[PDB]
């Protein structure tokens, strides 16, 4: 429930050239709760952003936040990033979505699925310029699987939900999707008692917690849209995929579907790793 609190520096996307400063405004939101460090970057060898970034700390220092602020290029956005996060030692990324494609608006760009696939921490990708504060938080698991290493990422998932929720003065809510009769019958009552076992643990309501059968990758969207949700959390899938394939298909559809906000998480395993590959740089 304090997955947000523990949080002590936040590394900031900021962008040179855009009409929208949401990555900016989210983290000062979360901030101005849990009083974490915020490090602005800027990506871009060309122009000197010196002058703007220490105004824009200066500002920010005014209202009371912890700033630092760094520009730098290596290789690549999503490089450059990942190099910042680990230089810094930032628990959570933030970064605006600007579609390519003004016509295909949900999809993400290729550099931000790379930012996805090797950071190693939560990345909180923006897509939408509401206010999160009175929103609705949504929390997507699966409440049919229970092995240790979907209850790692479950309770990862709800923590940091509800944490947002609480400093947003916002609500809580979550999906869980799930993919001879007679025996039918007494599958899905045993899915019904484990549905219960996890509203008890989690203390949800029947109506923040919406079960529904069919697949996640449509079902998650469904619900965030139908709930107009503001931030949506995910996690990636527990176990990896061949040929590195780490998000995993409902992750991916989503990810590029969804409206709301969508804080990433990963399994801890899969940071572990991940960290190791960010350090050989
Ligand atoms: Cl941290
Ligand atoms: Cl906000
Ligand atoms: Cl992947």
């Amino acid at each position: 429930s304090n997955a947000m609190q523990a949080i002590r520096s936040i590394l900031v996307v900021i962008e040179p050239d855009q009409l929208e400063g949401l990555a900016l405004k989210r983290a000062q939101l979360i901030a101005g709760v849990t009083q974490s460090h915020l490090h602005l970057l800027v990506c871009e060898k060309r122009r000197d952003h010196s002058a703007a970034l220490n105004d824009l700390a200066q500002e920010l220092r005014e209202e009371g936040y912890s700033v630092s602020t760094n520009q730098a290029w290596k290789d690549s956005l999503h490089q450059t990033i990942i190099a910042e996060q680990q230089a810094e030692g930032c628990g959570l990324i933030i970064k605006q979505h600007f579609p390519d494609n003004p016509l295909k608006k949900a999809i993400l760009t290729p550099d931000d699925w790379k930012l996805l696939r090797f950071a190693p921490c939560p990345v909180l990708m923006t897509k939408t310029a509401r206010p999160w504060t009175g929103g609705k938080i949504l929390a997507a698991v699966d409440v049919g699987n229970n092995d240790g290493e979907h209850r790692s990422l479950h309770a990862g998932i709800i923590s940091h939900a509800y944490d947002i929720a609480g400093l947003a003065k916002a609500t809580l809510h979550v999906i869980s999707a799930h993919p001879t009769f007679q025996l039918s019958e007494t599958i899905e009552a045993r899915y019904r008692e484990a549905c219960r076992t996890f509203q008890a643990e989690y203390g949800f309501s029947d109506e923040q917690l919406h079960i529904e059968e069919g697949p996640a990758d449509v079902l998650i969207p469904r619900t965030a849209q139908k709930l107009d949700a503001v931030v949506t959390v995910i996690g990636t899938v527990a176990r990896t995929g061949l040929s590195g394939a780490l998000i995993g298909n409902t992750a991916e559809v989503v990810l590029d579907t969804l409206e709301s906000d969508v804080l990433v998480l990963k399994p801890d395993d899969i940071i572990a790793h991940l960290e190791e590959l960010a350090s050989k740089e």
